[PDB]
């Protein structure tokens, strides 16, 4: 997260860290046994770290649970990044408490201008590279489909939203991928792509979660 702030410890209780020896992507806990993330994050083996604030220290609220099943959207396209979404089934259910909690899936898509909360342990620098210990947060609005499409001509599908700023300086980044965009209590976005990070007229592009509730619920029910 570039241009953010340090979240209050455990204030984003649905945020997970996906770990394969080190943190590599975020995710969101959307059922006691399921995390949703980005398909471009795929690895064949994943440990899900719930309840984290400092990913570099064991502070006691953490639950470390291995992925039992990893399911990428069948129509994920690695070129266009359309359908950039993945589900992870935990090997045992997460235990839900104040520090580890599910986030609602969307009841509707979000209006342009809706304020959202973006979070992750990704890069915090717009030049160079710094990876934080502590979870980072960013408040940012849903942009119009128009403002999104003018920024990325021909590249925004109906399954993508832009969330962020046109001025630059405030965006998600590498290592935030897969993580949450939560707007009015609902998971509306998954960190997916953009051109660099926090550049002028290159807002973050996010998987449009409100188009995937049937895919998520159908995949959960089968497994
Ligand atoms: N600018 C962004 N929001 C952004 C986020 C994530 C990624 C993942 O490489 C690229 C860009
Ligand atoms: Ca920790
Ligand atoms: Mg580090």
């Amino acid at each position: 997260i570039v241009g953010g702030y340090t979240c209050a410890a455990n204030s984003i209780p649905y945020q997970v860290s996906l770990n394969s020896g080190s943190h590599f992507c975020g995710g969101s806990l959307i059922n006691s046994q399921w995390v949703v993330s980005a398909a471009h994050c795929y690895k064949s083996r994943i440990q899900v770290r719930l309840g984290e604030h400092n990913i570099d220290v064991l502070e006691g609220n953490e639950q470390f649970i291995n992925a039992a099943k990893i399911i990428t959207h069948p129509n994920f396209n690695g070129n266009t990044l359309d359908n950039d979404i993945m589900l992870i089934k935990l090997s045992s259910p997460a235990t839900l408490n104040s520090r580890v909690a599910t986030v609602s899936l969307p009841r509707s898509c979000a209006a342009a201008g809706t304020e959202c909360l973006i979070s992750g342990w990704g890069n915090t620098k717009s030049s160079g590279s710094s990876y934080p210990s502590l979870l980072q947060c960013l408040k940012a609005p849903v942009l119009s489909d128009s403002s999104c499409k003018s920024s990325y001509p021909g590249q925004i599908t109906g399954n993508m939203i832009c969330v962020g700023f046109l001025e630059g300086g405030k965006d998600s980044c590498q290592g935030d991928s897969g993580g949450p965009v939560v707007c009015n209590g609902q998971l509306q976005g998954i960190v997916s792509w953009g051109y660099g990070c926090a550049q002028k007229n290159k807002p973050g592009v996010y998987t449009k979660v409100c188009n995937y509730v049937n895919w998520i619920q159908q995949t959960i029910a089968a497994n």
